[PDB]
Formats: structure tokens, C-alpha cells, sequence
């Protein structure tokens, strides 16, 4: 099966090691993104578990996170701060998280995924993500 469905607007962080706990950050954990009016910067990051072909069949590999905007993605009807195992939530200050905004998710065939820049910080060493310049 193939997923239908949009994608994040931006590329996912990847643990280093299997069993990684969820991603702590330095400042809000919303990535930069100019374009949003300030009350809207705020979202969740979403825990993806990976696999790959290795020895004999599939193989396990780090986990992915991506970022949603509150009210889009698969998490889209849980409300800002609500508890699920694989889901953080963030906002930068200013922000208010009844706020609900018209970004939507990104249709992967018309657009790129944008680079992840945290000005302001960004996540804890199990962490990392690949170089795309601005």
C-alpha cells in the first residue's frame, strides 16, 4: 500500500540509535519559517518508526520525526498539549495554541520539503538532520 495522503512541510530529525526517547529542544522546537503569522508558531513533532532490507528480511533503523502545524497532519483533531505516545508538542512564545492556521500539509508531488533551521536552538544530540541548503 501506498500512503495517499499530504506530507510535513519539512524534513524530518532522525535519532542515532534504535530506542531513542522523543526529542528534547533548545528554544520553542518550531522550526523557522517566516511565513506564519506569530500566533501561529506552534505544532507537534510525530514519531515514525523505520525499517530497511538487511540480513534476511527487514532490518530496523532510527526512528523519524516530522513536524505538524496544530489542526494538519495525522494528528490534525488532537488539540494543542494533548498526551499520545510518539507526539511532543510545541510553540514559540507569542503563540496561541487554540490558534488554527491555513498552512494545511505539503502535496509531495508539486512541492520540496523545506530545510529545518532553529534559529533559536534545536534538538538534543540523539538527534540530527541532513544537510539542503536555503
Amino acid at each position: 500500500h501506498m500512503s495517499s495522503g499530504n506530507a510535513s512541510w519539512f524534513q524530518a530529525i532522525k535519532a542515532k540509535k534504535l530506542n531513542t526517547p522523543p526529542p528534547k529542544f533548545e528554544g520553542s522546537g518550531v522550526p523557522d519559517n517566516e511565513n506564519m503569522k506569530p500566533s501561529q508558531q506552534h505544532g507537534y513533532w510525530r514519531r515514525q518508526a523505520r525499517f530497511k532490507p538487511g540480513k534476511g528480511g527487514r532490518c530496523p533503523v532510527p526512528d523519524a520525526w516530522y513536524f505538524y502545524y496544530t489542526g494538519t497532519g495525522p494528528a490534525a483533531d488532537m488539540n494543542w498539549g494533548d498526551t499520545q505516545d510518539g507526539i511532543v508538542w510545541m510553540a514559540a512564545k507569542g503563540a496561541d495554541t487554540k490558534s488554527r492556521s491555513n498552512q494545511g500539509t505539503r502535496d509531495p508531488d508539486k512541492f520540496d520539503q523545506y530545510p529545518l533551521r532553529f534559529s533559536d536552538g534545536g534538538p538534543d544530540g540523539n538527534f540530527r538532520w541532513d544537510f539542503i541548503p536555503l
